[PDB]
């Protein structure tokens, strides 16, 4: 009911003008200017780093991808047809049982970069068993995403391969107070460890009014099929059927989504070298067409999901992975949030409901039932 | 900020008269003259069962209690040294892969009968695990207290034994809206399955400020160690030192919590059958008269995490395990309570951030910096 639940330095949105920023730094900037890494820093250090920093945040993700042979085996062992943002869940409750550590202001931050690694080890493994692949722990590279992407793929990905994942990372890092981050906020109220804080974010996320949303957008792409059937799949769907269009509209912004038009950029370069991928990202083009066209003046617009599953699919992920790169990304706005809710404004967290129920009574024997 | 979340007709608490009612029905005559299994229809359907409600709701318990190996293999692959609460996260997280459901009015209640009997087959293995033994998994039996204590254990338990662990589980079922019960509310919000809903709680529940009630109450008795030292230990921890009494005192209870007088009573009979029990139970007697005496004018009385530590130890469960057996009896009430939110007043839970960080900067290169 607009009830401000805290007060946080992170996140600044402008839906009026469709801006985006993270700690005062417009997001097209970093996207362009910075890394991951330096977003990684600037969110729980409150600016971007320095080279000396930078290189201290990066020797510390490097040491904390691995993880114990019981996490991934526990990965391995789940139905591989069960949903992948609940094998997160499953793989993160077993670190908070290995890792997880008490609240300490000096330490938080160290904790949850480390936690940020291991989300990327996790990833990487739901994606690979669920494939029947061999696991792998990501290793140290020339950046996050590459490291990820390696692990994932067992492939060199190309430069462009990487800056389209990096940019993806910082693109989904951190907006407004979902579910997700709620469930966080009253996890970390009680002093439950920081991996136990995601836990709860990614149970909340499993769920199907916050997780899915780019899936569903680019599952309107697979059905549509080929780019020359966009019209009639508009047509029959959406003016006739009255269907909304998933991708399209959002609470907040009133004009085009910053992120969506940094997700189609990228979109183009990646997919062109593959003619399924090319396929796709020209089917999700006619329909912006079309969308914008027909809800522009109703100020519905390409929001962050429309395109974000066009580069996850050029780089290779199925479609069943893309909550759980979400999740890749939001780990560093569940865990900045956290940190900054207990470091500054902890209230344990005790509501009330109020009694509606009957009226004294007194028990009957089961036979006068 | 006594901001109520929801309407509930399942449990009524008046403090200032110290009665606790679920469903209308005082909580002395629920475990005087019914059971756990009724209880857990109470909870669930609104009122105690018929004969022919209750025989479906035992069997329904009955086919539930066996779950994958998969699971059992997970308890028993993290570090015998975890935090149990931790151990049972990951097993519901496990479970909520292989079994969660969408929110269906028709099942709902049916999916919670069966979640309440894995509970029990997760705990009695999380005792199992941590001792070193081999797995086991709850038989039908006369109850479901029974099934627990003879799969927990490897022995018949005595009438005396079932009878206590059956008050415990109805005791410990539901109250007021602690972080834990949030957590499932918020995790509800998103239609996420009955199973992540308690993996939320369960969550929460590991933080310091919620979970370890009981074993903070009970740990003063060992560290009193014998009869003859209370007198001591509360003259030089409480007396000079101005510790506070553990298992003392309470927010909305002014009287003696109703919980605690049931919770007594069943650690009499059970704890003089073990002379270490015995001594346990002599101690806490002796605390409670100092207690009473000391604090009792100023409407401070023992609370319901006073007795049961107790009550478990009596029934051979290691201090380690007490959180966890009050997760086991609060499963009832996490599954009520997300079932009536979801089917009566399920709003889907989106608070704010008011924004206090840097105004608009740039960035610089890192070299600047
Ligand atoms: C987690 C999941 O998987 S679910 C995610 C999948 N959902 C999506 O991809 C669609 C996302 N977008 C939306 O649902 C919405 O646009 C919200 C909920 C974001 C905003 O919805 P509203 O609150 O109705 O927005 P608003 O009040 O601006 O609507 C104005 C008009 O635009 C219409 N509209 C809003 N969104 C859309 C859309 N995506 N497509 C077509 N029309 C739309 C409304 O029906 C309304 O029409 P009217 O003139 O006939 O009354
Ligand atoms: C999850 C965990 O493991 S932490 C749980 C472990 N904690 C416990 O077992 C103790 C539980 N009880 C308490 O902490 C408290 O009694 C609450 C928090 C339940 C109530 O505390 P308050 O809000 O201070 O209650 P209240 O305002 O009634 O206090 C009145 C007086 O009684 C005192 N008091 C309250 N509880 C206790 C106690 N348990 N022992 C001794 N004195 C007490 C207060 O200090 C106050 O003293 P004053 O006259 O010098 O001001």
């Amino acid at each position: 009911e607009n009830v401000f639940i805290k007060t946080t330095s992170l996140t600044y949105i402008d839906g009026e003008n469709g801006i985006l920023r993270y700690g005062g730094y417009d997001i097209e900037d970093l996207v362009e200017h910075t890394s991951f890494e330096e977003v990684v820093h600037l969110m729980l250090y409150g600016d971007l780093p320095t080279k000396l920093q930078l290189q201290r945040l990066k020797s510390a993700l490097d040491e904390a991808y691995e993880v114990p042979q019981q996490v991934i085996d526990m990965i391995y062992s789940l139905p591989r047809d069960s949903d992948a943002v609940g094998m997160m869940e499953t793989a993160f409750s077993a670190l908070s049982s290995i890792y997880g550590m008490p609240w300490n202001k000096a330490t938080n931050r160290d904790n949850a970069v480390k936690l940020v690694a291991r989300a990327s080890t996790v990833v990487a493994n739901v994606l690979r068993a669920k494939e029947g692949k061999k696991p792998a722990i990501p290793e140290p590279s020339e950046s996050f995403a590459k490291s990820f992407l390696k692990a994932s793929f067992s492939r060199t990905p190309t430069e462009e391969e990487v800056k389209a994942m990096d940019a993806a990372l910082i693109l989904y890092a951190d907006h407004e107070v979902p579910a997700s981050t709620t469930a966080a906020l009253v996890t970390s109220s009680t002093l439950s460890d920081i991996y136990s804080c995601v836990v709860a974010a990614l149970a909340a996320l499993k769920g199907p009014l916050h997780g899915g949303a780019a899936e569903e957008a680019f599952k309107q792409f697979v059905e549509i099929g080929e780019p020359d059937m966009t019209e009639s799949w508009f047509k029959r769907k959406i003016i006739e059927g009255k269907s909304r269009l998933m991708g399209f509209g959002h609470r907040v912004y009133k004009t085009y989504d910053p992120r969506a038009k940094i997700f189609k950029k990228y979109a183009k370069v990646i997919s062109e070298r593959n003619s399924d991928a090319r396929k796709y990202f020209e089917i999700a083009q006619k329909l912006e067409e079309l969308g914008v066209e027909t809800f522009g003046a109703k100020h519905i617009y390409p929001n962050t999901d429309f395109y974000s599953g066009v580069v996850f699919y050029a780089l290779g992920f199925p479609v069943y992975m893309f909550t759980s790169l979400f999740a890749l990304s939001r780990t560093l706005g569940w865990t900045a949030h956290v940190i900054e809710y207990v470091e500054d404004q902890h209230r344990l967290i005790r509501p009330r409901a109020l009694y509606v129920g009957p009226l004294k009574r007194d028990v009957v024997p089961i036979e006068l039932r």
